[PDB]
């Protein structure tokens, strides 16, 4: 059983980032020049993922134009005679790699967008990237995950230590390690206060499932909304088979909030090629006042 | 007579920023939480502008869609209860501010882009602004050039003293000073060799310019694509009626350039009370080895 | 003071249309081949109209996208190499002519919609055509009415005689005949009781109107929504300067209801090159069974 | 193995249609007050349907802003308070419908927009349906030769009698009729001259496809712009397991011509609730000269 498939939710309101994100998803958002997304995508490609699922919401189109093919963009660049930029371009997605899109219709939460791919997904296993975790793996996250579904045919929780008085901010997994990074989970709550979390490892936004979980998901009386827990799915699933969670080595930013965005800015700059040295440089020498 | 009007070319292929800007124009990134054009437009309204006028490209619906009335997004802001976001949301596009729009059918430059705009400019001056030129000034720039203008009444270019060795880069103005910060121009020349420059005041992307320019715009000759140079234009329209280079006071970010859009996001984010302390406790702490 | 600006409301709902205009306003629905705006901006066009102000509500995308360029498009027909079909596709909007963009937020009718233009129109009188009217006139009706206003220079209002019983679905006018089927009002009422109106003489969709009225729909109280209704705005402007009714010569069909969308089908199929002889025989042949 | 997923090709140019299809595509035009492609997905629906794959190409947008949910249009619905045009609406994509969206970047025609769909289909028997194949039957087409694949397991043609010297125009059938409507096929052959045609059984836009087709539509010699013939891999499909004709009941409008839109239209428009009196009404005494 291989995953060839990815689920990647790209509703994201962004209210840390309004007005940036009045019109575009906080998953479009731009890491130096590339944004989350594309990170995301090029995550599931390094893990062998070929078919990338975009649950969409509000301002699908930005999601939809940045991976489908722009006659206007091409002709622009072909105009301009830019050829490695229009290579570049063409990257954005690969001829063996097949963009897909589904809608969910209210933003009913995380849970309730991996049912509406349910049919996308069929009988086969799958992952699932929030975008707006971005991860700096290498290998890459998901790349590490796959390595342990192949191994162990169970669904795979991406985890991380995370600081005692923080677990308000996270689904928690409980369980016995197993071998180094891998905890057989006997539970999963989501935002325990911190004197009640049953560990220190948080969830962070990578997932790969069994298509099992599609029932599970199902099997839930929704909330108000109609919204539908992702953990009270795992839960349930956990109750019935395996389900692990591993401890991936890499570095997260939370791009969920502006700081983790400037802190991933600050890092992917001064890794990037065109601007690392100037970059460096300004850093090191700019002035503390901005003058009007 | 008062400018009302403001005009700027948001078509901006980014070719500096693919892959993010496949799908939206470079006008539209984010400067830690707010678009490049945001920024332009505010700076605009502090000037006393109340018409925008967008002359839009490729991707045009990134723009329309920011500054245009969103549903959607209002109904999720409501349907979580965030009143404050709410507001924030409205003043994107205040109600005594509005928002036109016009095509520039194909990317032929900015003197094309200027007079795409003549009919919906009408008798009457205007300003221009390129929104990839970020400009922080107390009072904005474009406020300090309205108040040149309204002394005045004459086309006001906003100047900037740029290294020498870097003259290709700019239009570059001629003339006499006559009041502080003030050059009666003789002549404009576009991009010229250091050893051939006539002066070290480069042009920015700021510009109050009489209606008589649209004349001088459709009397050039264009080039191979069409491309009418703005440049040209107004070296034609000295030689009939007096114009004049503003020395400016503040601080720009050449967000054309990845360096520049960077160094923008650093100077706002420590502006930024969101998120300032913590970012600047980062930069001092970051650790210089990235881990994967 | 010629006429070169036309305002054309595009936010139809099209409730008598749905769902049809689930996606599309009203004013997108195709006669044959060829959309109602396009026939109404056509019309403008054969009046020395060449600025096109389209006020905008909900899905401004089937309305911008259609006289906008498409690089899409036109790779498509480029590389099926069918090139009459390019001159048809580039004649939407010829070069000489301006399609400008503002938006009507709430949808508040037709008053509101012309108000909204008022900064894009400036001091310049202005044609008024809406494209659910659907009319066939030789010469085209707008030509008809600017060669009134370039005759008399004061407002022209479109109307023609209506079933007696039917006053409560019109504006109707009253005054005395001038010249052959120009009338020099001295009142206008919206929707009267038959037995009460005091003419047969009904609006149409289409205005010339002098810059005055927008003073006038200022001077208006509003209705419950914000409504400002065009015909008390002309009441108030005859008490200060002539206003005239034109009876234009000429058929009309009223698409904004199902029954007049079919007869104008029918109507200009029975006109249309390509199948005007091969539709009537099948009208004149045709099975009265479906079968199924 | 019941068939719960429909295929439908929408990158349609409408060559005959434009400039209508301008920024639609011509499975987008309405009939009456219906776009031809919820037609398509009505009778999907009857005959057991519940995932809508759409293959788009151009215009994407027109596709998936009719099938997904629009915010703006509700307001305005509830601002009116018109309520049964709610439930209309609404049932454009009832809760248990997916529509799931996949890109042809290049209009390469049927056969490789089938191809593109291969994996949101998986190993699982699918419908095909071109929506500008406008049928009507009592029960629908669809629904018809979906009992015809329960039945028998095969995958089902959809075929009518066509007049002998039209040949040129459909793929042509032959074989042998097995019950009532239904030839089991020994070949079939893409567009024959009339002497050569070896039946009169011309194949219309309606396939139920076993997915042994993919591996069939790969084995074919791609054509000059890189073209599946459909054709060429249902024969290749028949020499390995049984292929079925199916003789539908019904009516069939050729909506890839202004033509059969025309007809369809009328005979639509016949059957209507709101207008089919009044619209005879018209059709019976209307004036055949149109004043101007």
């Amino acid at each position: 059983l291989k995953v060839t498939k990815a689920v990647f939710p790209v509703a994201g309101l962004g209210t840390r980032f309004l007005p940036a994100t009045k019109a575009s998803p906080k998953e479009m958002l731009p890491i130096v020049d590339k944004p989350l997304i594309q990170y995301a995508v090029e995550e599931a490609m390094a893990a062998g993922i070929t078919e990338m699922i975009f649950v969409t919401g509000r301002s699908k189109r930005a999601i939809e134009d940045h991976f489908d093919k722009s006659y206007e963009i091409e002709a622009e660049l072909q105009a301009r005679g830019k050829d490695k930029l229009l290579e570049l371009v063409r990257s954005i997605k690969p001829s063996h790699v097949d963009c897909f899109y589904v809608r969910q219709p209210e933003a009913l939460g995380l849970g309730h967008a991996v049912l509406c791919a349910e049919k996308l997904v069929g009988d086969n296993p799958f992952a699932v990237i929030l975008a707006d975790d971005l991860l700096y793996g290498t290998p890459p996250v998901m790349a590490q995950m796959i390595e342990v579904f192949d191994h162990y045919h169970s669904s795979v929780i991406g985890v991380e230590e995370i600081p005692a008085q923080e677990t308000k901010s996270y689904g928690i997994v409980d369980g016995k390690e197993w071998e180094d990074s891998i905890i057989k989970m006997s539970g999963i709550v989501e935002k325990p206060e911190p004197n009640v979390a049953p560990s220190n490892l948080g969830v962070v936004g990578r997932y790969v499932l069994k298509p099992r979980i599609f029932e599970h998901l199902r099997a839930l009386k929704p909330g108000a909304g109609g919204e539908l827990q992702l953990t009270d799915a795992i839960q349930s699933l956990l109750a019935d088979e395996q389900v692990l969670a591993y401890k991936y080595h890499g570095t997260r930013f939370d791009c969920g909030s502006k700081l983790g965005y400037l802190k991933a800015t600050v890092e992917f700059a001064l890794r990037h090629p065109e601007v690392a040295a100037d970059f460096e440089e300004y850093l090191r020498t700019r002035s503390p006042v901005l003058e009007g």
